[PDB]
């Protein structure tokens, strides 16, 4: 296991992942922590990474740094998304072998899996079919990162662990109704409909930063919200899944302390990465119901037939002694409570 | 097109591929050629590649350099085979964009295709299923190289062409009966059986570097050869395919001069690489017959039931105006004639 005084380099420490991880390292008593901003350490620069590892000699590495973005960025910056990730991956993973790092964790995602994979999707389904177009270059870079870890382990007996977490959520989500994910977007829509339904107009104005009630009402029509109704686009049959960032961070710690390459072999050794997730999925419609209940919205949900399936199999991490602890309803209450506190609105 | 005085950097110029290409560049009148040995330019070294491109400013790049080896090396050196190729690929492809290279060609292989792909295997079958274990890390590195080329083209309007040639053969094959491919191995076995069958013992001794006839005969039993018989292992039902290195080199030239990224697009742009091959496959048994006839062995072929399918679709390169010119029987006669000249044995 890692000692409390072990020197642990966390690369990509500022993202949602890196942050959650730094926090959990602090929670568990780890003091001897190193990390650098981009401004301070270009991880695509071979010489800079080698000079960092020379000067610092980290015992443990957690590689959460990636060039990542939304659907649009992935589809625009296709060269940057494959080249930078390939370079970050190769420089950090190679130098760690060279500098005799005791254990490395590489954080990828379920982006590595085929778009039409069968559910539930075990690690054994990697490469069994083609990838989604829009993130194809990032996804290949991540598959390469997996293969780097497994390759170094098989050739050089390193202990480089790769994980593929599912879709994440936290209290650090964005509730911008223009740019936000399905969960925080429905949560805020549902809250706004409650405010209209209960005629809590001070809260409504404050939430939206409007100063005319009538303009607030007009504006919420764009999102399918009025005082009796919240509109969800589609039938609500697509599934999603959610892993809370604190559960991801806990599983990172558990892996570093309790799961080594030897636990993940079985004579052709493949798919020695680990899915991390709740081993559970949910329909948009069910999700919308849960959020309706948590928010306490009393009006109607409408699924408008004018306009994907996901289930990551986490059996293997379960058989190695880790299960997520935050169930979806609890994670959504916690998010809503942070949200209300930041909007200065009461339940 | 490339001008005769255009500066053309050929990376990996000493391998079977690089060599064939340098030769064909000479044949077509290209004088202004640059290339470096490893000893002179470590292509995994980011700074060295950037300093090379700074000092030389090549107009055209042909990237044939790879860490490659046989079945054993691929399965031993798994980390070196993914890491070095990823690094060679990223450094050369990125620097070429940075240094405004006019056109780049990246040479991969049919290693990118699924092990159970349906025949004939078009470029559209890339990633439709899992890869062979033994070369999995090299193959992922090559898929990454494809995605690098296509990504730079889509994001930055570069003209980086990737090709996936099928299995190669030439006059530079090895006829070591211990380590050789199916084609040169059967050709030499068949020749040795002819020599025994026709009692051409001076030739037989000379071919094997033996000096006892009886020891020569004992030794050829290890390979399934006597004066009446040549043994082929298996039923002879597996298929192979063959592209002559000179045809590959010609197609490289044709691509550089006549096929640009815009010819290879059709709104989700994928699989803009090009298969290169004869658009033809052959069974081991048929191959053995052809070689028997060419050699003029008069005895029997025996397929010993004590102990794979391949067909690369080259429609797309055909529809762009290039077809291989060396049919298998001609390529095998040429190899045999070089072989006999190097062994100083007559037909």
């Amino acid at each position: 296991g890692m000692q409390k005084d072990s020197k642990i380099y966390i690369a990509g420490h500022s993202g949602l992942v890196g942050s959650a991880i730094l926090n959990e390292l602090k929670q568990q008593g780890y003091k001897n922590l190193v990390f650098k901003t981009h401004f301070e350490l270009d991880l695509t620069n071979q010489k800079a990474v080698a000079d960092f590892f020379e000067r610092e000699k980290p015992e443990y590495v957690i590689l959460a740094a990636a060039k990542a973005g939304g659907i649009l960025a992935n589809n625009t910056y296709r060269a940057d998304f494959i080249y930078q990730n390939l370079m970050i991956e190769c420089n950090v993973i190679h130098n760690a072998y060279l500098h005799k790092v005791k254990k490395l964790l590489f954080i990828a995602s379920t982006t590595v899996y085929p778009k039409n994979a069968t559910l539930p999707t075990s690690e054994e389904q990697m490469l069994s079919g083609d990838l989604e177009y829009t993130n194809k270059p990032y996804a290949i870079a991540k598959i390469s990162g997996l293969m780097l870890c497994e390759s170094y382990n098989l050739q050089y007996n390193t202990n480089f662990i790769a994980i593929t977490p599912t879709n994440l959520y936290g209290n650090n989500d964005k509730f911008d109704l223009e740019k936000s994910h399905v969960l925080p977007g429905i949560l805020r829509k549902m809250h706004l409909a409650k405010l209209l339904n209960e005629k809590r107009y001070e809260d409504l104005l404050n939430d939206l930063k409007f100063d005319s009630i009538e303009e607030a009402k007009n504006y919420l029509k764009k999102f399918g919200v009025d005082k009796d109704n919240v509109e969800i686009w589609g039938s609500g049959k697509p599934t999603r899944e959610f892993l809370h960032s604190q559960d991801l961070a806990n599983a990172c710690l558990f892996i570093m302390n309790n799961i080594d390459f030897k636990d993940l072999k079985s004579i052709e050794i493949i798919n020695t990465h680990l899915n991390i997730g709740p081993h559970k999925n949910i329909t948009i419609k069910e999700l919308a119901e849960l959020i309706k209940n948590i928010v306490g919205f009393k009006g109607k949900l409408v699924f408008n037939l004018n306009r994907m399936q996901k289930f990551t199999d986490c059996s293997k991490i379960h058989s190695l002694g880790w299960k997520h602890k935050i169930e979806l309803e609890d994670g959504i209450k916690m998010m809503y409570k942070w949200y209300l506190k930041e909007q200065n609105i009461r339940q």
